[PDB]
């Protein structure tokens, strides 16, 4: 996360922290017990034995309770970088209580309202080309993109529906590597997307994309 600041204990019960091949990686949602929401490029094609997920901690190494994969459902249009959701069983259920909650998500066919105050949270890198990664968690707030203006910066054919932007015009708040599957809520903390993709961090008129839960939710409701 790029000009953020450290999250509270409680911020995002439903995060959670993914590692790959015991390193960090993404970010994700617990959507109930054995349920997690992703971006479909954490995850695509990858040896699924590599992946761990950690609920109920700020820490992306210690704390809380962990889990191994069962399954793994990428969105089955997941192409370049649309449609970038899966969905994750895992293996150890999570029960709720303590600093761990399930994540509420956007109605179908919602897309967030240019303007409206979004936070994103994660452990990915703190500037683009950044080496060390945070073990404490990170949020930041920032302003929805008008898909106009998304597309005014990368092609009317890159951003489509179901994606989203958000960032500021001047850059300096944004998601980065390692943020990716991670949550992106609302004023309200509903769950209106996941990390997905964007030119380099933080970078002027280069806004955050998301992928949008309210335009995917039937994937999600077919899963969860």
């Amino acid at each position: 996360i790029v000009g953020g600041t450290s999250a509270s204990a409680g911020d995002f019960p439903f995060i959670v922290s993914i590692s790959r091949n015991g390193g960090p990686w993404c970010g994700g949602s617990l959507l109930n017990a054995n349920t997690v929401l992703t971006a479909a490029h954490c995850v695509s094609g990858y040896a699924q034995s590599g992946f761990q997920i950690r609920a109920g901690s700020l820490s992306r190494t210690s704390g809380g309770i962990t889990s191994s994969l069962s399954s793994v459902r990428v969105h089955p249009s997941y192409s370049g970088n649309n449609n970038d959701l899966a969905i994750l069983k895992l293996s150890t259920s999570i029960p709720s209580g303590g600093n761990i909650g399930y994540a509420r998500l956007a109605a179908s066919g919602s897309d967030p309202v240019a303007g409206s105050s979004a936070t994103v949270a994660g452990w990915g890198a703190t500037s683009e080309g950044g080496s060390s990664t945070p073990v404490n968690l990170l949020k930041v707030t920032v302003p929805i993109v008008s898909r106009a203006t998304c597309r005014a910066q990368y092609g009317t054919s890159a951003i489509t529906n179901q994606m989203f932007c958000a960032g500021v015009s001047s850059g300096g708040k944004d998601s980065c590597q390692g943020d990716s599957g991670g949550p992106i809520v609302d004023s309200s903390n509903t769950l209106i997307g996941a990390v997905s993709w964007g030119n380099g961090c933080a970078r002027p008129n280069y806004s955050g994309v998301y992928a949008s839960v309210g335009a995917l939710r039937s994937f999600i409701d077919t899963y969860a």
